[PDB]
């Protein structure tokens, strides 16, 4: 009779909800905003931090502060304030009777799923919880049981193979380079048009920019050369005091990082090489199965051209007798939240929760002895 | 009114089926595969174990293990888990209605027919069982009542002489060098073009290289000489994974062990010797009729240039008055349990069974005294 | 007159030197680095590549590329670099008037000793040129004829065995894990603490962290306990940055993989079991010869738990009536180079070189009729 809570914990957003839903209820940047200037006018209910869509609201008078950065929580008190916020005022609901569901990026230190499961059992006590990889989720959500999971969010960009429902742990592969990373080099590049981007708010301006004007090319060098020839791939912005702002190569020059590490200086390969590699680490007999079921997650898959950018780069890397299948379904920005409303409410996971008691009588280290 | 069962256990493959049909109804691969990767997903019926073609479709992610080796069962809960395997799922059968006759090589350990009778028994109780050996079963197969069966397979090679129906049990030669050795040491000098097979999975893809690509030469050091001069005796296969592979001499090479096992470090002598020594161990009235009656079974003698080598081979060792004829029927892969299906149909076998009363009377040591 | 060069090309280190000497001369580690930044300084002598203690001082604008990988040479101009240096620059002396020996794993390519013959006497065109097996080397420096030789260096792992100066080439055993797998391992569970090393100048600071704070358990689980109970095994690191590091289980987690090798995903067994096997493969009357004289050479046996480990690990394995010894000395990390040199300064040997015109009427195949 209880339902269940699923809440993934993003770098960049927050996407909670009910288990058995098909959407997630509640969707809402993961920042803490604090006010930076003198308050004059008395009383008007002043707060002292806001959280969410508050703070994007009043970010031209405030600090905006992440409290993950690369999938790990950097700050402590203002991931208790925005589990605070998803629980009391987003979702409405009284967390001591809902087992909830979270999320973890691969490779991840032990210690954020530790104070996670801490926090999750001594402040905001419920009767259950469970700790899954995001890659698992999305294969859930896509339907089927062998592919390998490229995940890039707004920290992390990770690459998990599954055959017929066993992992490769050994040939599981993580870069630090996505969303936030895209936007730093959008802000400094913007700068070679006259446009300087310094603050906080500004940050979230460029991001802006970026969701909506950006894309993958095909080609790097031919858009390259089309952009310096003719004035057709430019796109005017406005901004929110008025002005426009026009770019033109800029638009796939900047989600070209992700082909391209070195464009930010890291030695890394590109997105496409790291697949292809950690392919290549797994047994021989599964990758056929692997080359067709290439699956994308994550927000910083949206560009309106990566997956025949993929195709064709991964096409040049494996051999020719293979088929090379990119899958990009049409909501693989809320992937992980949509494997972990089918998960939880299945009917072979309800023994599979770290109950209190096994909290109480293990302490917090049975995260790494239930949850994998 | 009851159809009898025959069931032929070799090192690598399992041919089951009923007795009187012209050929096996059920042929799989011997293995029990285990996964050893980690498994994420929940629910989708993931077994423990996995028996016969289904582990082989899924071996990119298990270990596979042979119960038998060399002839000899290792592992017996896997051996049950075969033969339950072929009792049920194979021959759809209830194996309380139905005789079985089993196949044994020469000169092999007593427990290990001991414990086949114990099982068959008490564990797949049957009304009756029979053990037979191999080369026998071969020369019902051919036909013909004299002659000199060389049976090689996966495990063991053995040589038997029979002349009107009489055994010389003195003459037979066993010699463990058979298909998995061939394997093994084509895995060894495939390194020396730079491919590496390690893994139990990978010894299936080699497996089918040796099954596709190798043959004898009638004369090696012409052979070498030809492969050496020109590349016409080149070969490519793909592999699972797309990649193509070239090999040359290795084709023959391979299964120049038979004749030359001082390749992979064996004293013993080849196939030809051992069937020359086993004529000249019999009596001289015989040796003629042995002569002109070398019949070959089993999936070793399949490479498609060792009739003619074997023949050249005896020639050369034999007087030239004699008439050396091998006999190679294309079906002599199956002639085991077509041997077997011909013995256990015929209406003078009946009374040579292993009934249950006999069984509980004189116990798991009656298929010595019934059994030669 | 003439004196001759030794010289040990590994998976990760040169060791140079002259015949008939203790030591050698010139050991470097075998990478070449080239700059991945942006060069603003004009002239100031700037090369385009660095080669040994040159590339890793300079390693923080530059990337490390090793020429050879698992005992393979994968690019050849880097090492015509590699040798290049290590004749003109460190040795200081000119190939032309000294023959040179060099080493190679066993089970390797024929074509990685073709090229290296053909290298030698085509660009640094040498009098004459041996290429020697590694462990053959090492035996021949343990001052003895009999003893299994287990060789454990950056790229391979290879078991020989020897009975009165004759080796079994069919009991030679070889593992692709060795201390660069190891190294990898080490960056892979150092994340767990939350330290990520990514780049390749991070991975030799990784090296040097195994090489200095890493040992070997004589029981896993064991230590793992105590791990888990008090902090009296963790160790601090000091990084180039002044940043310092704590390790606990870490210290021993990563050279188990060599006992484990499932801890990489790996499906082989450890070094005692393939020690134990390739003992099994050979003659019954050389086994108690062989359990006596387990010789360790390599760089990856100077772990200080290694030699008790493998002891009481073979011990199980063996019978209980036999004498187990292990034989480690402490110049055991240049035990190839040691034998190179007793090797070339035997008046025995001299006439099993490798001239020039032999190579000129034979060409890059005498390799194989010359050497073994
Ligand atoms: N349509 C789009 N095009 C390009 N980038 C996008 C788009 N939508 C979202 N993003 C990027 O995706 C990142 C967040 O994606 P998501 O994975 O949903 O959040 P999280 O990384 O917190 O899980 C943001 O940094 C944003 O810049
Ligand atoms: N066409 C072929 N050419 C060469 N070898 C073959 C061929 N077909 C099967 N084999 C070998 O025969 C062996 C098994 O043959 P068979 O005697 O039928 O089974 P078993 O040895 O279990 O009795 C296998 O090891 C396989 O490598
Ligand atoms: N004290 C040490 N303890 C453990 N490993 C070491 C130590 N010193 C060196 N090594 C390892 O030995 C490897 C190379 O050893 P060596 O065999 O001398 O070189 P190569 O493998 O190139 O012949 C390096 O990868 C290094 O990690
Ligand atoms: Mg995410
Ligand atoms: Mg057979
Ligand atoms: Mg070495």
């Amino acid at each position: 009779e209880t339902t269940a809570l699923v809440c993934d914990n993003g770098s960049g957003l927050v996407k909670a909800g009910f288990a058995g839903d098909d959407a997630p209820r509640a969707v809402f940047p993961s920042i803490v905003g604090r006010p930076r200037h003198q308050g004059v006018m008395v009383g008007m209910g002043q707060k002292d931090s806001y959280v969410g869509d508050e703070a994007q609201s009043k970010r031209g008078i405030l600090t905006l502060k992440y409290p993950i950065e690369h999938g790990i929580i950097t700050n402590w008190d203002d991931m208790e304030k925005i589990w605070h916020h998803t629980f009391y005022n987003e979702l409405r609901v009284a967390p001591e009777e809902h087992p909830t569901l979270l999320t973890e990026a691969p490779l991840n230190p032990k210690a954020n799923r530790e104070k996670m499961t801490q926090i999750m059992f001594e402040t905001f006590n419920v009767p259950a919880m469970y700790v899954a990889i995001q890659a698992v989720l999305s294969l859930y959500a896509s339907g089927r049981t062998t592919g390998i999971v490229l995940d890039s969010g707004d920290g992390v960009t990770h690459n998990v193979p599954i055959y017929e429902g066993y992992a490769l742990p050994h040939a599981i592969m993580r870069l630090d380079l996505a969303g936030r990373d895209l936007t730093d080099y959008l802000m400094k590049i913007l700068t070679e048009r006259g446009y300087s981007f310094v603050t906080t708010a500004e940050r979230e301006i460029v991001r802006d920019i970026k969701e909506k004007l950006c894309y993958v090319a095909l080609d790097f060098e031919n858009e390259m050369a089309t952009a310096a020839s003719s004035s057709s791939l430019e796109k005017s912005y406005e901004l929110p005091d008025g002005q426009v702002i026009t770019i033109g190569n800029e638009r796939f020059r900047c989600p070209e990082t992700l082909f391209q590490p070195s464009f930010i200086g890291m030695e890394s390969a590109g997105i496409h090489e790291t697949t292809y590699n950690s392919i290549m680490k797994c047994d021989i007999d599964i990758r056929k199965d692997l080359y067709a079921n290439n699956v994308m997650s994550g927000g910083t898959t949206m560009y309106p051209g990566i997956a025949d950018r993929m195709q064709k780069e991964i096409t040049a890397l494996a051999p020719s007798t293979m088929k090379i299948k990119i899958i990009a379904p049409p909501e693989r920005k809320y992937s992980v939240w949509i494997g972990g409303s089918i998960l939880a409410s299945l009917s072979t996971f309800q023994q599979m929760w770290i109950t209190k008691q096994e909290y109480d009588e293990a302490g917090p280290s049975i995260v790494h002895r239930k949850c994998f």
